[PDB]
Parts: C-alpha cells; sequence; structure tokens
C-alpha cells in the first residue's frame, strides 16, 4: 500500500501519472575529483531541477523515479528539496552503476576481503529500511546495471544482493541495460535467484530495435522500459523513429501492461559544464522532459494508440509495479 | 625558494626531514556510494591523523608529502587541520589515480568531447597556482599514476597534462607505479614531453626487486622512491627483506642523491571499516609510520649505511627536489 519517497511513505494509489526514469542530478564517477573547476552550484541547480519538475507537472506528471546510482552523485536531500517545492513525489534508488562507467574499485576491494556481496546486501537493506546517511530518506527502488554484452562478476554481486534484498523487502528493482544487450539475461539471472518478475523493470530496452529480443525479455513476466526517448547518436542509441516502430509493434501485440516510458534525462550534470558538438547536440536536441508529451505521444495517437493504453502505461503500470 | 603546503608557502630550506609519500586519508573510488554504512567520522579521523603526525614528529619528521589523488578522497581542508595542530608541513597533490583503480568515467567522457587533456591541464594549473575548491590551499605536487605493465591512453592524458603544467609552473611530479612496472617508461614519456627529471619522483620503485630495472629508471636522472616499507604480500608487493637488499645494492653503487624512502601508509581509510583476513594482516603488521625508523633504518645502519647517507635521503633530496 505504501512506497518510500524522498518525503516519506506515500500510498501507491496516490502516485498517479509517473515517469519511471529521470535524473535531476547525474555525474560520471570521477566528477568529484574535478571539484575546483566543476563545483556544485546548489541554488542554480535547484532552480533547474524545480523547473524540470514544473514542466513535468504541467503534463500531468505527479511522480518521478530518479534511479541515480550511489556512485553517480545521488543526493536524496537535494531531491527532497525539489519535491518539497513542487509537490511532486520523487522515489530514489540504492545501487551502483555498471562496471564500465561506474566506480568499481571500492567493492572490488571488498570482494578480495570476501565480504562484498554481504556488504552490498547490507547497504541495500539499510537504505531501503533505515535511511540514506543522515537524511532519514529511504530508497524506494534498487538500481542495478550491466555492461555491454555481459553481466560481469562485479555486476553479479549486486544482482545477487538485490534479489536477496527484494525477497526480504519486496523492493522494486530497476535496471540499466547497456547498448541494447542483456535484457533476457538480466531477467533470467534475477529470477534464478528468486527475484519477483512483477517487481522488476528492465530498463533501456528501447536500445534494441529487434522485437524478438523484447518478447524474449517480456516472456519472463517482467516490466520493460522505453526510457530513453530523445537520446540520439550517443551511447549507441537508436532513433526515436525506431523506438516508436518497436514500441508500436509491442503495443499492437498486447504488451501494454508490461511497458513504461521515460526519457532518462539528466537535468543537472555534476562536475564541469560541457557542450556537445552539434553533430550530436542537434541529434540530442529533443532530449528533455517534455519530449514524450509534445512529440512522442501525439505520434502514437496518430498511429491508433488509444488513451486507455497510454493511461495503462503511465498510471496503471507504476501502480501495479509498486504494489 | 618556496613550496606550497596546506598552510601556505614555505621556504624549501625549512622542510627538513621529510616522508615523501604517506596518506592521512585514503578511499578507493566508490567509497562515496557506501556513505550510509561508511560515513566519515571527522573527529575520530582527525585524532588518528594527528596521532600519526605526532609519531612522525617524534622521529624528527618535519614535512610529509600526502599524494592522495583527487578521486581517492583527497581533503586539503582536513590536511590543513592536521598541520595547524601539529606544526607539521603537509604538501598535497593534484592528480587522478590510475585507470584500473581510479574513477576514469568522468574524464573518459571529456575525452569523447575532445577536451580532456586540456581540462586536466586546466585543473592542474588551477590547483597549483590558484587553489583547490574554496580552501585557498594550493597543491605542491602533481600526482600521476600508471597501470600494471602499461601506461594507458587515459593515463597518458594526465602524463601529458602534467608535463605541460610542470613546464609552466616548475611543479614537482610524483608517480605511482603499479606492481613494479613502467618506471623507465614513465620517466621516458615525461622526458619526451619536456618534463624536468630533477623534478620527478618515480614511486613504488621498491615494487621491483631487480636492480637493473632501477638503474634503467635512475639513468633518466629522476628520483626514485622506496615508499612502501611495511607493505607485504598485498598488491603484488615484495618483502621488506627484499626492499632492503635492493636498496643496499643501489646505495652501495652511489645512488643516494636519487633515492627517497616512505611507507605509503593509509592512516584513516574512507568508506566502511574493515580487517584484512588474518594471514595477510600479519604480513602487513609493520605497515605504520614508525616502521622505517624503528626497524628499517637500524638494519641499514647495521649494514654499514652511514648517517650522512640517511640524511641525504631524508633531508638533502627533498630540499633539492623542491628547489
Ligand atoms: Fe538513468
Ligand atoms: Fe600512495
Ligand atoms: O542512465
Ligand atoms: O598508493
Ligand atoms: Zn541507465
Ligand atoms: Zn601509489
Amino acid at each position: 500500500e505504501m512506497v518510500e519517497t524522498v518525503c516519506g511513505p506515500v500510498p501507491v494509489e496516490q502516485l498517479g501519472k509517473t515517469l519511471i526514469h529521470e535524473h535531476f542530478l547525474f555525474g560520471y564517477p570521477g566528477f568529484q575529483g574535478d571539484v575546483t573547476r566543476g563545483t556544485f552550484r546548489e541554488d542554480e541547480s535547484l532552480r533547474v531541477a524545480v523547473e524540470a519538475a514544473e514542466k513535468m507537472k504541467r503534463h500531468g506528471i505527479q511522480t518521478v523515479v530518479d534511479p541515480t546510482p550511489n556512485d553517480c552523485g545521488r543526493n536524496p536531500a537535494f531531491l527532497r528539496r525539489v519535491a518539497e517545492e513542487t509537490g511532486l513525489n520523487i522515489i530514489c534508488a540504492t545501487g551502483y552503476y555498471y562496471e564500465g562507467e561506474g566506480a568499481p574499485p571500492y567493492f572490488q576491494f571488498r570482494r578480495l576481503l570476501g565480504t562484498a556481496e554481504d556488504d552490498i546486501y547490507d547497504m541495500f537493506m539499510a537504505e531501503l529500511t533505515e535511511g540514506i546517511a543522515d537524511t532519514g530518506i529511504k530508497a524506494g527502488v534498487i538500481k542495478l546495471a550491466s555492461s555491454k554484452g555481459r553481466i560481469t562478476e562485479y555486476e553479479k554481486m549486486f544482482f545477487r544482493a538485490a534479489a536477496r534484498a527484494q525477497k526480504e523487502t519486496g523492493a522494486v528493482i530497476i535496471t540499466h541495460t547497456q547498448e541494447g544487450t542483456m535484457g533476457p539475461e538480466q531477467a533470467a539471472y534475477l529470477l534464478e535467484h528468486g527475484a519477483d518478475p512483477k517487481k522488476i523493470v528492465i530498463g533501456h530496452m528501447c536500445g534494441n530495435t529487434d522485437p524478438d529480443y523484447h518478447r524474449k525479455t517480456l516472456a519472463y513476466g517482467v516490466y520493460i522500459a522505453f526510457d530513453r526517448f530523445g537520446i540520439q547518436g550517443m551511447v549507441g542509441a537508436p532513433t526515436d523513429e525506431e523506438r516508436v516502430r518497436t514500441l508500436l509493434a509491442l503495443l499492437r501485440d498486447g504488451y501494454e501492461k508490461q511497458i513504461m516510458l521515460s526519457h532518462d534525462t539528466v537535468n543537472v550534470w555534476l562536475g564541469r559544464p560541457f557542450t556537445l558538438p552539434e553533430p550530436f547536440a542537434e541529434m540530442m536536441k529533443n532530449w528533455h522532459v517534455e519530449h514524450l508529451f509534445v512529440n512522442i505521444i501525439p505520434a502514437l495517437k496518430n498511429e491508433g494508440i488509444r488513451d486507455e493504453v497510454l493511461e495503462q502505461m503511465f498510471i496503471g503500470n507504476p501502480a501495479a509495479l509498486f504494489s
């Protein structure tokens, strides 16, 4: 009946229209070391974040899952400020990034000590049931991530710890797949360790344009997310045109109750400001929190997708997921 | 004539007896993500650090270089507190750890943007000549590090940025070599890019037990450090007995003016507390800041090493290095 948001427990029935995957803040591991030229401008960042939140509210969004990994600048206290200000529900995560772009040296060390998996489990349990540092904010989801073409042994420690923690807490698991790979593998591995498919979201599934890969992942009974609308050119990404074509094939096949949509936006980048070169920038020009509503949804409607299906995805699915 | 310490500029002539490589705080990249169970206990940590500082002072140490990488928990403000308390000079660094155990994803990303080398350079220049964040503390050395058997392209950006910055500032460069490899390569690569051998310390040279490897590194005119006394079995390290044998061979060959000594201790570990499993842990039992003075130095003296040579290493070499 309840889910933990950054402002405390909230009835699942009150979540309403939800974006399953967006980042208010995000930094690549190592951004901390660039503190002198890349310092965190709090007031400006909160402005940007609050504005992003208001744009979502304007399209009827009431809830956001922000699955920023512990090692990528996750900041629950900041999230709580964004939420207090806007009345938005924000659910945060506990978890580490994938080994390739995460910060593995620390838990790799604890693996040599032979305590890693249990320490990770302990960390999950603590942040889900007690609180994150001294914020007294609890995570509402566990965040897992795998590398391209592989779930590494480092990554598997997290997967195994997450299944254990989900068995103990009933927590929702949300994943990152890298460049359209390992969806089926992720679902299978989690299920083999007793994870509950109705509590799992395989993320970045839109990274793969082959509907059979999707059906293979969907066969496990898990949710899948097309959560990178707007992202074009970078991190191996397909086009929105392909995202839509794939999504339409699935919806037409009756998979609406297993699909959620989002953009994976990064509203404030941690570390030093940067600008993409307009080979990529203009390809990435619709990567913002309104893109789904302004561009994608109308396109789906013009292809015969009905309001009931849209509602299933944005409202009914998150409610079922968290309950 | 001056060098930047955490308490401001200091006459090089006043540095006195110096440990070239010790860490008051250190954490493996990713420690930040374990904040809930691994929170930073400031008061206790400052105690431990101040004590470590006093033990060094008691053995006549006046200056310590703490070359903790930016991405491994470097905390200049904390260092400044340790120094204010004890009167010890502490010189800190600017630099990132090696790829394999650092946090590469951030500057790897800026490489794709094609600005990495210049941003790193910009960071060096800023921390050496302006200050680190808002602490107003400037780094006195640039820290570089390479992987086992290789200096990676990621690492080479830092090496190239450091040569540039040293040409502009005359800053001292101090390196990490991984498991006794790349000493000669590091010196060659830095020299090829116009770095000054008399301002370079190739570190962890004690990781290799073959004197010809050492002579090859020493031929570039650089300093080397045997800076891991007390560390045994772990990270591929040899024994102190081997460290001593190798060091004796070099001193007997007249290399005293190019060698410095330290322990590479980690006085406070960042992230969650741990204990090394008991067979490794006893191997590592003398890994503490008094080991050199209580155990190693008397052994060198019993092998005929004179006071003048010891003084050359602990006092004369640091003076020449920083001037
Ligand atoms: Fe994401
Ligand atoms: Fe070190
Ligand atoms: O992501
Ligand atoms: O080190
Ligand atoms: Zn992701
Ligand atoms: Zn080192």
